[PDB]
């Protein structure tokens, strides 16, 4: 079973590594190309460290968890990638690139916190936040495919970006204190964050001008800005 799970992983990585070298092919000295050809390798990482934490504990939750977190963020980066094919020397694409990036290395860290302590429930909680994280991007890019430069893509790409950071940070804090309540505060802030941000994501890909969608970005951007601002140690 965690053996087909890690296969459709791999596949799914290959398919952003696939979207990568066509555009490296493409335009080679391209910032947009190079982004996405870093951005594949680290969701082949992701992928790795997901499949090595399954090998280190034979059908524990965890294991299927990132798993699925790094499927997840192996699927952003390929529609971050494919954003990118479709519109070059765009500033869009490549913030969507980032993005997707942002959220593989949120997915990479909550992989290592697993695998360090696979036993504590901040190693689940924030697999969760990273997993929220690379959902957030995947509907980012989606809205950005949908309508390219519309307002509502590029706040939902920078609010996502947001998030995938504030999960980052909150990672790393609970990495340096796994036992520590703010941790579990900072890392449970920041999955509400994210998923806000997917929220808000799917309310724009509906109605690009919906007033609900911008208020939930403003308050999910605040969450996020809360979070980096307070979580640092």
């Amino acid at each position: 079973d965690i053996e087909k799970l890690c296969k459709k992983a791999e596949s799914e990585a290959r398919e952003a590594r696939s979207k990568a070298e066509e555009l490296r092919q493409r335009h080679p000295d391209s910032q947009a190309a190079r982004d996405a050809q870093k951005l594949a390798s680290q969701a082949e990482e992701a992928v790795k460290l997901a499949c090595e934490l399954a090998q280190e504990h034979p059908n524990a939750d965890i294991a299927k968890l990132c798993i699925k977190a790094a499927s997840e963020a192996a699927e952003a980066a390929s529609k971050a990638a494919e954003l990118a094919q479709r519109h070059p020397d765009s500033q869009a694409a490549r913030d969507a690139i980032k993005l997707a990036s942002q959220a593989a290395e949120a997915v990479k860290l909550a992989c290592e916190l697993a695998q360090e302590h696979p036993n504590a429930d901040i190693a689940k909680l924030c697999i969760k936040a990273a997993s929220e994280a690379a959902e957030a991007a995947s509907k980012a890019a989606e809205l950005a495919q949908r309508h390219p430069d519309s307002q509502a893509a590029r706040d939902a790409i920078k609010l996502a970006s947001q998030a995938a950071e504030a999960v980052k940070l909150a990672c790393e804090l609970a990495q340096e204190h796994p036992n520590a309540d703010i941790a579990k505060k900072c890392i449970k802030a920041a999955s509400e964050a994210a998923e806000e941000a997917s929220k808000a994501a799917e309310e724009a890909q509906r109605h690009p001008d919906s007033q609900k969608a911008r208020d939930e970005i403003k308050e999910a951007s605040q969450k996020a800005e809360e979070v980096k601002e307070r979580c640092e140690r």
